[PDB]
């Protein structure tokens, strides 16, 4: 019932509203959202709403790993991954856009974890 | 201007249903004021304006002569009316799918849901 987790998971890893999905995008997004000082080397942001991700922690979702749950469906997303290696904004970014299951942390039915690293098919 | 885009939201958008019965039908239907007369048949769509209007543009395939498919499911629940009278109170039974949708788009803008589009 504390929200600071939760919103902490939207804040790095949703939008609904995305425009561009290209570099610009995630150099302005991850700017916008704080994740410049230092550079957060890689975050997808979901474009769904928070009803449907929230819903991968019950209905819509498959346990996965020990503690994870992976979406039953597809989300647009879109990755920022820093390149140039310096931790020091101005962050630069490649985008890839994807259509793809994610995986996520919930806790009291809440997403508060992105997977990075999980590989979908 | 906005006006059909909107008319298509107010129809056809809810990025946060509870339910999805018949009773959920009911409250939505006369909340989107579709029950005067009783609409018959009503679908919500539950995802993103932006995910829907991109049915208008990359995430969706040319239908028909006129129309668009998404090129993938969408979380939806249709209400059909029962109960055989066209006033208050609208009765309806609620069917929540998984599904592909058809809709119209003006200048990229959805306009309208397409009712009778049976999707695999
Ligand atoms: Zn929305
Ligand atoms: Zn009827």
């Amino acid at each position: 019932q504390d929200n600071y987790r939760y919103i902490k998971f939207l804040t790095q890893h949703y939008d609904a509203k995305p425009t561009g999905r290209d570099y610009r995008y995630c150099e302005s997004m991850m700017k916008k959202r704080k994740l410049t000082s230092p550079c957060k080397e890689v975050n997808t942001f979901i474009h769904d709403t928070k009803n449907n991700i929230k819903a991968i922690c019950g209905e819509n979702g498959n346990p996965y790993g020990v503690n994870f749950r992976i979406s039953n469906s597809r989300f647009q997303v879109t990755t920022c991954t820093h390149k140039g290696g310096s931790p020091r904004p101005p962050c630069q970014y490649n985008a890839f856009k994807d259509f793809r299951y994610i995986v996520i942390a919930c806790e009291d039915g809440w997403p508060v974890h992105f997977d990075e690293s999980f590989i979908s098919p």
